[PDB]
């Protein structure tokens, strides 16, 4: 007689419930837990059931109510790493969550919002993979749900492996999962380093579909990650990655599927040298990258280009009434953090002289902020009237 | 490790996605579809999935966006046909929809109306069927079903072949299903002549529960779909049909199933002779009759009946203030669709006399109007006045 | 444009609004014959009424990736792309394969059948590439994708 209760009973202790109390007003909140290593006391639960706590205790089926310390979260990715010491743990074995298939049966073990708060009892519930994640695109996707479903706790296999942790978004009857391979690299560097500190390859991927594969010259089944663009000064560009290549290998991980990739480099550190493995009009390349800091990246930016960065520039021409024949650069965009927006400079704005000399084109406006000066006085007409503007 | 994973595998790039857009003001809507033949490029989808659309787009699994054609729908059972012009396409074996029990699994594959509108990925979810179609009542109904279920997809048994179409009422868990056999023969039917063109049997049907077999003479356990009632003038009359009858089989269709029965002669077009097989007092009877044309046979009725037709007569005595005593027939209903409402005649009205003539009773009314004249002229009492009126 | 109409079969042409009405009801199939005044000579055209979905059929298939897509140069620098040369999409029809394959206004094409777009005629010229489909990538405020219009 088939039951999915024999692997359940052995699993359950690693399931756990988390109660936070804490100020927004104060507040109580309650999810679900997992224990991912019984020896240190690491368990698993998402980032926000317990942001905002001032305190965090996990209850264990066999009943201790224990006070728990955070470690660390991370917020994008929805995970929060904690501690509670103790021995006498149970936990369970981890799987691999690339394996997963639509159409495998799954359990969700995790106590709905409402639910038995009081019992040290985590509810069950059963189904399958519905749709594998796709960044609601974000996660694993099952009908594997209960009470508008579960946060914090376990999804697993067949035969009872962790292959992810479940989120609850506010969808009847589907429940979501945050896929184990991920949690795992999340989980190690929170653990390492208290705190995922992203860095910069500038590498944008998409799918690569059976009719994108053929339209560029590669067998329907071939698999891989599209590079959609590549931007300049990224260290994607400096390794030589170009729009069109298609990723098969990063590091030691073989690229099967866009949304892999996406997430491997998010994980990884300013300094990281990263293997990337390309095929490129059916040859292949290896490539090397270095992640680098964002803020150190934006740095080079705008000490490369100190009076222009941030802006959007187009030639113009145009009779102007009332200004007569207007020859200049439109400004068609202006991130609020520039030089040229803290001097005056709107989108609208026609720059029609740098250092009071006329500008035709954006070439020319160029080569006058290269001029190796402490400031770029500009000349814009605004509408109907006109302001000089020192960018500095 | 048991698993839907390799039977959907194969079946998924089966089921589509179906994008319309249209006006009622302009409008989106999004359902799914199935391949059913993958030579031809004939799509299933739902009547209401298409309805009022001047553009629909088919997404398969593989990538392509494909502009589609309508080739037909039929709003009663609900689905439309659809072509695409495209190669290398795939489909599922098509099933047996009467080999259905309450209690065998099932998956239905196709998105919710939230989900994956850009993923070319259609969302599956596990169950049993729950009941079978009686005619919610109208379909096959399952405890698989996501986000309120999905319109256009398909259902699949445990071997991966095509039980039904799924379809989306406004039952929470549940879901329904338009079982594939009527599927087959209204697509059959929709591109041979573009639409269903509905005749007339004139057989109503009832459910022969196992109490209504023995009290009529026959086991427990005896099938077939039980006559309630035959109309006069019908094509069942002539056929020799009366109430009681138990059908067994129409043409190579054995009934054991009222629901079957209605299906079947909807289906079946106007000037098709059909075999019906029949139980009486334990006697088997095979009849034979014609589908006629609805508007003929209310043509047949009018013309033969030309002034009293649509008319609920009954006879009417009653010492009736301002009148005295009133003799004639008491109008108690008439269609609007009747000579006689279009000369005035209404429900309430008796009617005391025809051509000059008292009228005290229906047969004696009828009489009157069996003459071979062009006109009836018809004395009504309405409450406490008069009127005569002219029935051409 | 500027021919002056004076008579459309028989009915004869003395204001704008009677043009429409006269042809409007006229069926596909017909020769109509349209006398025109043009520099003050008389001129008897003859002209046969298509039927609407065929002449857009035809213009759809003899332009097949590009038809109902409105389009302009463009050079300007767009961060975080740096200078973005290719071709914007300014408009394009719902019905367009362009929209079909994801194409929407605001888009900048900047290659085609993996070459670089320079001006329209650039892209004109790639599209007529013999092929039954033609690969673009667009750039889409800081993103991009790869698109085949078929």
């Amino acid at each position: 007689m088939p039951s999915m209760a024999p692997v359940l009973k052995n699993i359950m202790p690693a399931i756990v419930n988390v109660a936070v109390q804490g100020y927004l007003r104060k507040f109580e909140s309650i999810g679900s837990g997992v224990i991912i290593d019984p020896n240190n006391g690491v368990i698993i639960t998402n980032d926000h059931v317990i942001r905002n706590a001032s305190l965090i205790t996990v209850t264990l089926q066999d009943g201790r109510r224990l006070k728990a310390r955070l470690i660390g979260g991370d917020s994008e990715t929805d995970l929060a790493v904690l501690k509670i010491d103790a021995k006498n743990l149970k936990s369970l074995v981890i799987g691999d969550s690339d394996k997963l298939e639509v159409g495998d049966f799954v359990v969700a073990i995790g106590n709905p919002f409402g639910l038995n708060s009081f019992g040290n009892s985590q509810s069950a519930t059963f189904g399958i993979v519905s749709a594998l994640k796709r960044s609601v695109e974000n996660f694993i996707q099952t009908d594997a749900a209960i009470g508008g479903g579960n946060s914090g706790g376990a999804l697993v296999n067949a035969k009872g492996e962790l292959i992810g942790i479940n989120t609850a978004i506010l969808n009847v009857g589907i429940g979501f999962a945050i896929p184990i391979n991920m949690v795992k690299d999340v989980a190690q560097q929170i653990i390492k380093f208290g705190s995922i500190h992203r860095g910069l390859m500038g590498i944008f991927v998409q799918h690569l579909t059976p009719e994108l594969a053929q339209a560029m010259g590669y067998p329907e089944d071939f698999q891989g990650a599209l590079v959609s663009q590549v931007n300049p000064n990224s260290p994607a560009e400096l390794a030589g990655l170009k729009a069109g290549d298609i990723i098969t290998q990063i590091n030691d991980t073989k690229i099967t599927q866009a949304t892999q990739v996406k997430t491997t480099i998010s994980l990884l550190r300013v300094g990281s040298t990263v293997k990337i493995i390309v095929e490129r009009d059916n040859k292949p390349l290896t490539l090397s990258a270095v992640v680098t800091d964002i803020k150190s990246h934006e740095q080079k930016l705008q000490s490369n280009n100190p009076f222009l960065y941030g802006l959007a520039l187009r030639a113009f021409e145009q009779e102007s009434p009332p200004h007569g024949n207007v020859i200049g650069v439109q400004v068609v965009g202006a991130s609020e953090n520039s030089a040229g927006w803290r001097a005056g400079i709107r989108p609208g704005d026609i720059i029609i002289s740098a250092n009071k000399k006329p500008v035709t084109d954006v070439k020319s406006l160029q080569t006058i902020a290269q001029e190796k000066k402490k400031e770029l006085l500009v000349q814009v007409l605004r509408g109907p009237g006109s302001m000089y503007l020192l960018v500095i």
